[PDB]
């Protein structure tokens, strides 16, 4: 057997060569396919366990490939090589091959049968003809005998109360083998249309099968190798009656009453009802499996057919409703072990392959009411009272469960179980059978609801636990049902009107976050289909949500699933959202502190703070929202530094490339707009919000696209950026001196990433901040920009005395949009001897001397998968150095940003180097 292993190992790996190759496929590719054909005929017996048919087999559909792309091209006539079991001729073209396997088709060994017939079947169109297996089979059959292929399925095989007792002698085998393979022959050529279902009917096929069903009811240790080998049969039997019986049933009267009398349908009673005693024991898997598949065929085959009395005549004798009436005793749990739980096993596993088949009614019909199988409502009336004291097990739960999907297999039941389910006292049912009642109400939907809903106010609890069940049993399956969940939330979102006592008031404090828990599951349990543009009755869910929003109810830790909520509850328009923006300050005003901590840190209300603002994180973490922003943004900045700064600054990233970049700019014109109206403010909180609450948005990744918030803001604050310092109040002065300040960061972020082939070019980036397409160059609001930025710090602080630290900041963010247009600009040559540098100091000028403090001694220290997804279904069930001081000063880093950038650009420098060592080589400058 390791002989054949090696030649076809080595045809494994030598047939992607030698197809590019003359001289050689074209004298003994026949030979090599009859030979690997003959040594997989010599490996019949061997054993699968080695894996070499697998290497054969592999190895014959890879060379048929490469025969069947040529000799379609190349079937012509020439001197080949002779294989095993031809004579001498001198053309070989394909014509005694293909009748060679017409020929040894026949073969008793199963694993070339299949193969010969494989191979066959697409090396018909390959003849000149080009015909089809209907009319070329007739074609060569009438003109060499009709009785040759009669011969050609019997081979030479055509042809005792001692083999009562089944035994394996070496012929024996042969014999049933010989049977199995001729009853294989017909198989295929009956299910195709090659011959007629009478032009070989004419059997010899039908004597060996009377023999054979006059003896299939029949060394103890190899006599189970004849059992499997008899059992491998007679599944093609019946195989071969249903593609007989299933196609013209023009034989279904040459079909005579020798195979289709009492022993046929007697044995098929056999294969249901106990088939542990024909051979077909436990143990097996494969044939195990593909029994009740043909074993339904054959009686779905016989419907059509006028046998079907025979059927009834042989079925009502055996699988009778008198058999599971007095099966069923009374003590179920005790010492009973088997004689009732295998035999009701089987019969319950028929009966279920019979409901397969479609007679139920055809085999046992109902009785009086209507709709009802009557031993369908017994079985169903026994489970419930089987427990009724109370013991338990696994196969005896296994048997229940069987015996329920029996019981309810039948129809239209289901209501007498919700009739039932309502009196532990009646919850234990439900309690010790979950995934049988659930898939039943399933089934029935549309109809089953009503009914439930229609029991709601008397029985809460046990009504919103069912609901629940089905509702997760649901969720498992999410991923195979996928359209009954969305249907099953639909239909329940159209039957509000009966639950009215549960989102309300003066009900005591479970049922509202029980019906709030049911909420986050249908509305979860689908995607974002079941909530917009009137799509059912979203106006009493939302009023019954805002409702829930109480003061009577619980604070603020289960009002996280609410806000979670809320990514559905947001797409409306005002009045629903000026009611949600009223609902919202009515909690945040009444449960957040003013303060910076206002706790101690050892607290749960610390971690309180830190719950509910996650919640709100969470809640703007994926709908990207401009109110939410608005509403975490207003009590952001109230002190001056809250304990959770960096979750801010990593949510504001993360909102940054979230997708839509139409309303990517809306929040940016939102959170403006927070910014920009006539208000009362504090200079604090109009600092921070231009500080740090889009600069976050702007620096990271929003769009490299977004020119919209370029373009269109340049012209509404240029003027004001060009307008007069009006000093003549702090509370008016100083609105203007932060307005000034943020339009400066603004113009700071936006040249700090933004290229200069899109701005300096001749394009759109100049006809918005310019009127239409005007006459323009690379500088023209750069150079006004400059112009303003420069008058700032350049005019003396000489009769400056009104606000002093803040016009430090207000030089220091003018001196950044300065040093941030001077590098966006083309860095051309040796223009910083004109601008940037070099103060004229006989109009009293200075650079840095107006933002370096110079009132103020630093202090210079000393020293200084799957089962995520299954633990998932769970919860959806339940739920640079170092900045010291002066590094510390946000000048100093773009500064020498700016200075490397210039060592990265190309006697001393002059401008920056010699000129700056001018300013420090005397002291002519103070300390600082």
């Amino acid at each position: 057997a390791f002989k054949r292993l090696g030649a076809s190992l080595a045809f494994n790996n030598i047939y992607r060569e030698f197809r590019e190759e003359e001289s050689l496929v074209e004298q003994f590719v026949f030979e090599a396919l009859v030979i690997y054909m003959e040594s997989l005929a010599l490996a019949h017996a061997d054993e699968k366990s080695l894996g070499t048919i697998q290497q054969c087999c592999d190895a014959i559909d890879h060379l048929c490939r490469i025969i069947e792309k040529k000799h379609v091209s190349l079937n012509k006539a020439k001197k080949r090589r002779l294989p095993r079991g031809f004579p001498p001729s001198a053309s070989l073209c394909l014509l005694d091959l293909v009748k060679w396997l017409l020929a040894h088709c026949g073969r008793p060994q199963t694993e070339c049968r299949h193969k010969s017939i494989e191979l066959f079947y697409k090396f018909v169109p390959l003849l000149p003809g080009n015909r089809s297996p209907n009319l070329w089979l007739k074609d060569v059959l009438k003109e060499e005998g009709v009785s040759f292929l009669i011969n050609t399925f019997e081979g030479g095989g055509c042809g005792l109360l001692y083999l009562r007792g089944p035994f394996s002698l070496q012929a024996t085998l042969c014999w049933l083998d010989l049977l199995l393979a001729a009853l294989e022959c017909y198989n295929t050529f009956i299910g195709e249309r090659t011959v007629g279902a009478l032009q070989v009917l004419g059997s010899s096929l039908l004597k060996a099968v009377a023999f054979f069903l006059e003896s299939i009811a029949m060394s103890p240790q190899e006599g189970e190798r004849y059992n499997y080998s008899k059992c491998t049969v007679v599944v093609r039997i019946m195989e071969f009656t249903t593609t007989l019986l299933n196609t013209s049933p023009e034989g279904w009267k040459l079909l005579k009453k020798d195979l289709c009398n009492t022993h046929l349908m007697r044995v098929l009673v056999q294969t249901l009802c106990e088939p542990a005693s024909i051979g077909f024991n436990i143990g097996d898997v494969q044939v195990m499996a593909h029994l009740p598949d043909v074993c339904v065929n054959l009686m779905k085959a016989l419907k059509m057919s006028p046998y079907k009395d025979i059927l009834e005549t042989h079925l009502r004798e055996k699988i009778t409703a008198q058999s599971i009436e007095e099966l069923c005793a009374v003590n179920l749990y005790g010492p009973d072990a088997q004689v009732d739980r295998s035999r009701l096993a089987a019969v319950v596993s028929a009966c279920k392959q019979l409901h397969r088949a479609g007679l139920l009614h055809n085999i046992l019909p109902s009785q009086s009411t209507d709709l009802h199988h009557s031993v369908g409502t017994e079985l169903l009336s026994l489970v419930y009272k089987g427990i009724a004291p109370p013991s338990l097990d696994l196969s005896c739960k296994q048997l229940a469960s069987g015996l329920l999907e029996l019981a309810f297999a039948f129809g239209g039941l289901c209501e007498r179980l919700v009739s039932l389910l309502l009196n532990s006292h009646g919850e234990y049912f439900y309690s010790l059978f979950s995934e049988t009642i659930n898939t039943e109400l399933l089934k029935n939907l549309d109809l089953a609801v009503l009914e439930l809903m229609q029991s709601s106010v008397d029985n809460t609890k046990m009504v919103s636990a069912v609901l629940n069940g089905m509702l997760d049993q649901s969720f498992r399956e999410r991923a195979n049902q996928k359209h009954q969940g969305l249907k099953l939330a639909t239909t329940i979102l159209q039957h509000w009107k009966k639950c009215d006592s549960w989102w309300a008031k003066d009900s005591p404090l479970e049922t509202k976050m029980a019906v709030l828990a049911l909420l986050a599951k249908i509305l979860q349990i689908d995607s974002s289909v079941s909530f917009n543009t009137s799509h059912g009755s979203f106006p009493e869910v939302f009023t019954t949500y805002i409702s829930l929003l109480a003061d009577t109810k619980l604070d603020l830790h289960l009002k996280g699933q609410a806000v979670t909520l809320l990514p559905f509850f947001t797409s409306l328009t005002g009045g629903s959202l000026e009611e949600l923006r009223r609902v919202l300050e009515q909690l945040i005003v009444a449960h957040f502190p003013m303060q910076s901590r206002e706790f101690p840190p050892g607290t749960p209300r610390f971690n309180n703070y830190v719950d509910c603002m996650k919640k709100f994180l969470d809640a703007l973490e994926l709908s990207q929202s401009p109110m939410l922003l608005e509403l975490m943004t207003e009590v952001l900045c109230r002190e001056q530094q809250h304990v959770m700064e960096e979750l801010f600054q990593s949510s504001f990233r993360r909102i940054a490339r979230r997708g839509s970049c139409v309303t990517q700019v809306g929040l940016l014109e939102s959170v403006y707009e927070m910014f920009r109206k006539d208000d009362p403010r504090l200079s604090f909180t109009r600092q921070s919000f231009v500080d740090r609450s889009l600069l976050t948005l702007l620096w990271h990744c929003s769009l490299d696209a977004l020119r919209e918030f370029f373009s269109t803001i340049v012209v509404d604050a240029i003027d004001v950026l060009k307008s007069r310092f009006t000093k003549l109040n702090e509370s008016t002065f100083d609105t203007q001196i932060t307005k000034k300040m943020g339009y400066y960061k603004i113009l700071d972020v936006m040249y700090s990433r933004l290229p200069k082939d899109d701005v300096h070019a001749k394009e759109s980036k100049i006809n918005q901040v310019f009127h239409g397409s005007c006459i323009t160059e690379g500088n023209e609001l750069t150079k006004t920009l400059i112009k303003l930025c420069y008058d700032a710090f350049t005019e003396n602080m000489a009769g400056e005395n009104q606000l002093l630290e803040r016009r430090r900041l207000y030089h220091c963010a003018a001196y950044n949009c300065a040093i941030s247009v001077i590098c966006c600009v083309f860095n051309e040559l040796k223009f910083y001897q004109g601008f940037l540098f070099s103060e004229k100091p006989e109009k009293n000028l200075l650079i840095f001397e107006n933002l370096i403090d110079l009132k103020r001694r630093y202090n210079f220290p000393v020293e200084v998968s799957t089962l995520s997804e299954e633990m998932s279904q769970f919860d959806f069930s339940t739920g640079e150095l170092e900045m010291d001081e002066l590094n510390r000063h946000e000048c100093m880093a773009p500064l020498t940003a700016l200075v490397k950038h210039m060592h990265r650009s190309l006697r001393d420098l002059p401008s920056w180097m010699k000129f700056l060592h001018g300013k420090l080589g005397n002291p002519i400058v103070p300390l600082n």
